[PDB]
């Protein structure tokens, strides 16, 4: 409701690709989650989905925030928020609107606040490597993800100010909880190419095939029937917060570039620490004094990005981030001069 202006003029057009969260950023004093965050849910109703207060959500809201590390390069509250951003682009095209259920919207919307939550600053295998507190808790398997998720829904039900989620029936509750953390768990990226290559086969592969028979009568029927299948809507669901989580290569230059240079510089430091502390260093490439930070985004992005996008952009048809990855890839490329 009532907002400060510049904040309200930073939250300009949320609905567009084209974003400046770094204004929102800056405009916000790195409060960007609760202020992006209270919009989205709204222009989605989700409380009044929850059936919760705009007042209990605000309180929520503001406790995920708090435990994202401003002092992290990259994985701060502003990252979050972007993932959020990315999200709600993507649950508002056709594709996606006509395939999930509105809980599924609400599993995304809230997967992608949290995703990240309390995150330090370091990879799985650094905290593993260390015998830190997290990576003995969950015996070292996806340690940082099960942490975002746990973390917050201790958070959210630990209060009842903060529970989002006390207004509603166990057995849908039951269900969007199942849902949001399969999301959060399925940002890991060792399963990466697992879940890659199962959206592809059962995605994209299927229904090229029934596309083939035109866009006919029952034709898109069996087209409907098949995508909205519970299997399929959890391999959709995984796909698109995978892709709102490593989006930064699809954004335009400017932003693309920022993402970039906050990403290294917390790799980094690490790399400064293992060493340091004598650890075994898992990202050898990842050396402020040895790294190029162009030719690292290549490699990253003809890795993961390339092929990933490629499959999303063939369901959901999504021309203004393949563009935007096309130029970014050139701007490193082009980087190069020697
Ligand atoms: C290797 C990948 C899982 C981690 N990783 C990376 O290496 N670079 C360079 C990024 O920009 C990046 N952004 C998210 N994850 C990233
Ligand atoms: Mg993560
Ligand atoms: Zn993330």
């Amino acid at each position: 409701d009532d907002v400060p202006p510049r904040i309200a003029r930073a939250m300009e057009n949320e609905e567009y690709w084209d974003f400046d969260i770094f204004e929102l950023e800056a405009a916000t004093h790195n409060r960007p989650l609760i202020y992006l965050g209270l919009k989205m849910f709204a222009r989605f109703g989700i409380c009044e989905f929850l059936h919760c207060s705009e007042s209990t959500l605000r309180s929520w809201l503001q406790i995920i925030e708090a435990n994202y590390h401003s002092s992290n390069p990259y994985h701060n509250s502003t990252h979050s928020a972007d993932v959020l951003h990315a999200t709600a682009y993507f649950l508002s095209k056709e594709r996606i609107k006509e395939t999930l259920d509105p809980i599924d919207e609400v599993a995304a919307l809230i997967a992608a606040t949290i995703h990240d939550v309390d995150h330090p600053g370091r990879t799985n295998s650094f905290l593993c490597n260390a015998g830190s507190e997290l990576a003995i808790l969950y015996n070292d398997t996806a340690v940082l993800e099960s942490h975002h998720a746990a973390l917050a829904f201790q958070l959210t039900t630990g209060d009842d100010k903060c529970n989002i989620f006390k207004n509603m029936e166990r057995n849908d509750y039951r269900t969007l909880r199942q849902g949001i953390i399969d999301m959060v768990l399925a940002t890991e990226m060792t399963k990466h190419f697992e879940h890659v290559n199962k959206f592809v086969n059962s995605i994209n592969k299927p229904l090229a095939t029934l596309e083939e028979n035109g866009e006919t009568d029952k034709n898109q029927e069996v087209i409907n029937t098949m995508l909205r299948t519970p299997e399929n809507r959890t391999l959709i669901k995984r796909m698109l917060i995978k892709c709102a989580d490593v989006s930064n290569p699809c954004r335009p230059l400017q932003y693309c570039i920022e993402w970039a240079a906050r990403i290294s510089e917390e790799y980094f430091s690490q790399t400064d620490e293992e060493k340091q502390q004598g650890l075994p260093v898992v990202m050898p490439v990842f050396d402020r004094n040895t790294c190029s930070i162009p030719k690292s985004q290549i490699s990253f992005i003809d890795y993961f990005i390339t092929d990933m996008f490629d499959a999303w952009d063939a369901f959901v048809d999504l021309p203004d981030l393949m563009q935007h990855l096309d130029n970014n890839f050139k701007y490193w490329k082009g980087l190069d001069e020697m």
